[PDB]
């Protein structure tokens, strides 16, 4: 993968040596020592295991067993047993009663209608427990070690050949704030949605400890009453509106092995590796200066950053400089570089670059001089 | 206590030496230096002080001073002064009025009933401010120093004899996500509940400011109106249902001392200790190879992991290896850091996070290794 | 500025040297090496740019085009097309109908009233993305370099002369919990409010996406119906009640220039600086032994802590010791409370225990004391 730098590791006169690295997915870091095999450490996955299901939202509903009870004037209020039953949606009203409908005197008469409510199609919402976030870090000598990590369980111990015992102290950083977000499951598909957005949906819902359906009236319509009948109509499937609303949302991908795991699109793990006293070797990187190509143009991550892929053909292993300025003068950088150590290991080699551009219109400038690439980006 | 290892500390050619340790409650870490007394550092408590009270949920209700106002047809809608008053639960309807009830003409007549609503028993909800969580770390030379730490205030300064000045920069990690959680108080008892669970409760509630009881209709029932009467009935005490729902929740203790402090049983503090340049001593621990038993069988944490206690019959000072496997390759995570037995015949805590479904918990190695069968739903 | 201590940095036989420091705004820390220029690192800003707008709350309402539909007994329920329009507030009820008002027989008659609802003045709520919090760190040799940091992007690299390349790995800590909080904007002013406090407000509201106003009935009143009319009245301006409630809240400042950025004022950044192998200088600070002054009296931060400023007349460069007493039962928020030079102020922030406490700063006859009530 990529090799650590001099400042990245430190060796004590006594005790151990510490390596501090930031690992991101699809990226690896390698550590090498004299008369010892090189060690490669990479971040494999960041994932969520069976997040709890907080709420169910209903976008298609069905009504059955329409029941009606009617009373004449001076006969009392009308009642139905289904009014007590939870599955039903009920309406209470008055209708015009007279000689026409079999009533002795002309007046308002009590009427009640009940219909059994069923949610044909529903959307699930899951809340992520941030202390349960899991990441897997894998280290292999040039014997493989797979280390399973938890936000709670930061420290894990491992033993390597020639390097001896080592301890990893890790922290997760995630690209999206799950305090403000839900994971929304519709059929096969899944998304990340704003919590308040989901809570404001004018559709029936059910708690995750299934209680009964709430605010059924959003998909239920009670027509104006006639003499002793009311028409109760379920509203049409609201999948179209919901799917249209979900276009501006970032998809989440279920893992391929377990398929009950959600895999986070981004975010990185900051680790400190403690080793027994060792002398390690670090490389130093030069800023690239020439010949860069856009293998993949900058594209929206969906969490407010843009990613690109670039090729370095000339000439070196070098660190790539990225800035985002609202000028072409590139005098003041207005952007933040999400990617850590965006480096080219070899010539003709592709590298990922993630950037957080300012709101409005900006220029993403990669490299320097006549050789530099530029791209124009709009952010809302 | 437990002694640090070589890799756990680092000494500079110049400047200071850094010790890196993660401390969890019920556990201590010690540092030793040649011709200097040993220093013991432990995490004493992690606590919350006077969490803000967000909401009160009412599971027992009482109705008193029932008032009714009636009108005949053609005289208008009925009104009560109590309709304007906040303390009351009111309902508006119509009743059949005729010569029987003193009305000249036959028709619907307006009727309103108001009843004074009182909460006999309520459940309180507290929200934890994650930046205000407190942890206390105690360091003693073989002179005690007590350090009060805050999530906001991570770095604190201390001065020790022979070790000189030291700076501790600490980070808290909490066992339960308080972004999704409330602390729920029912009488003497307290729990941790999901926020959405509490918010979805079909019971009356009251804001943290105070205000007025809301959605009173959950514990209030209005009978069908009669000629000039209505019966307003409060629903029964709902303590049984609430307690029943709260069986599957983890209790939170208060404080044997301050008694406005809630103590979090789990979660750990990861600290870096800065010392002036000195040479420390590091031990190394051997993997525990023989003879161990389960004094305390694996049990559910209430925060999604399982805890166990084990005793070592022969291995001296040793690292205990724990694995949770489906040929065993572990699919589980080890919550406990440095699960070490300093001496034989004294117990150690082990916390484990196993995968969903069925798993085997394997402790130790060789034929002497323990096993347990675990179901997670 | 302030200089690092011996323990704050560590130099390896091989590899790099690490300096670990915590920066809070309005404070700087400096690092020095022999035959090398001094390096100054400070935390300039902590901010949020365009936080997402979750909800709009309405404290002023306007009603227009009151439209009414009436029916006699035995003619059915009354309807208005305006009932289907999202913008109207509608009520359905009954009125007494008879020969007096043009009805053939005496009975209840259905009546519906609709009025157009407009929110003249509203309060906006913004939710902070904790991963999008930004902080700026400035490093200047004795040419300045400005680094923009993100909660997600902790590691950033910089190169200055003589020190070479350096890596900064930073962590943000914030004085206020944004998991439980909103940023509330009323006209020009903004505050930090409890999430549930805002959610529990008995006023109409509107979703962040936009859509339509909800629970309009909070600011709309329908008089009891007459023969064929209903009177629809909007309630008075509720700005006074809201601001009255917002006195006990901590104000947020929108900065001067771009100003879609909110500045968080408090909280600190815990940073580790990695440098190539160098010999640095560490200073040592002796405890400040005498002579202290209160230029700024202790006052509440509004997030549960108290802030003060002190001037030291004698002590030279010194560490200032702070205690909060019933042995201190309190927590010291401020890091490195040191006076770099005499007659220049130092900020000290403290988190005192609940009830009443004594704040003791310094030692001896020279020690200051203050009496503080925390409720």
């Amino acid at each position: 993968c990529i090799g650590i730098t001099d400042r990245d590791f430190i060796e004590g006169v006594h005790g151990g040596t510490w390596v501090s690295a930031t690992l991101e997915q699809d990226k690896c870091v390698t550590v090498m020592a004299p008369d010892k095999p090189s060690l490669d450490i990479s971040l494999e996955t960041v994932a969520i295991d069976r997040p709890a299901e907080v709420r169910k939202v209903c976008y298609n509903a069905v009504l059955t067993h329409v029941k009606i009870n009617d009373k004449c004037p001076s006969t009392g209020e009308a009642h139905l047993a289904e009014e007590n039953e939870g599955d039903n949606a009920c309406k209470r009203t008055y209708s015009d009663r007279g000689w026409g409908n079999g009533c002795g005197l002309f007046g308002k008469g009590s009427i009640v209608a009940c219909a059994k409510f069923t949610c044909a199609k529903s959307m699930s919402l899951f809340e992520v427990d941030q202390t349960k976030i899991q990441y897997v870090i894998r280290a292999q000598l040039h014997d493989i070690k797979t280390l399973k990590f938890d936000a709670l369980s930061g420290s894990q111990e491992v033993e390597f050949i020639g390097y001896g015992k080592a301890t990893l102290e890790c922290q997760v950083q995630t690209a999206v704030d799950f305090g403000n977000s839900y994971i929304a499951e519709m059929e096969t598909e899944s998304w990340i949605v704003d919590r308040q957005w989901a809570q404001d949906l004018t559709l029936p819902w059910q708690s995750g400890s299934g209680g009964v359906w709430r605010e059924m009236h959003h998909l239920v319509e009670f027509e104006p009453p006639h003499a002793a009948t009311i028409r109760v109509l379920a509203l049409g499937n609201q999948e179209g509106s919901l799917k249209t609303a979900l276009t501006g949302a970032m998809r989440v991908t279920k893992d391929t092995n377990d398929n009950n795991l959600y895999k986070l699109h981004g975010g990185h793990v900051s680790c400190r590796v403690k080793l027994s006293a060792l002398t390690l070797k670090g490389t130093s990187y030069k800023i690239c200066t020439d010949k860069m190509f856009f293998v993949k143009n900058p594209t929206d991550t969906g969490h407010g950053t843009v990613v690109m892929q670039v090729k370095v053909s000339k000439g070196a292993p070098c660190r790539i400089p990225v800035i985002v300025a609202d000028d072409l003068t590139a005098a003041i950088n207005k952007g933040i570089l999400v990617t850590v150590n965006p480096i080219a290991s070899t010539n003709d080699d592709e590298v990922l670059i993630e950037v957080n551009p300012p709101f409005g219109d900006s220029y993403i400038i990669v490299g320097r001089g006549d050789s530099r690439l530029t791209y124009q980006w709009h952010k809302e």
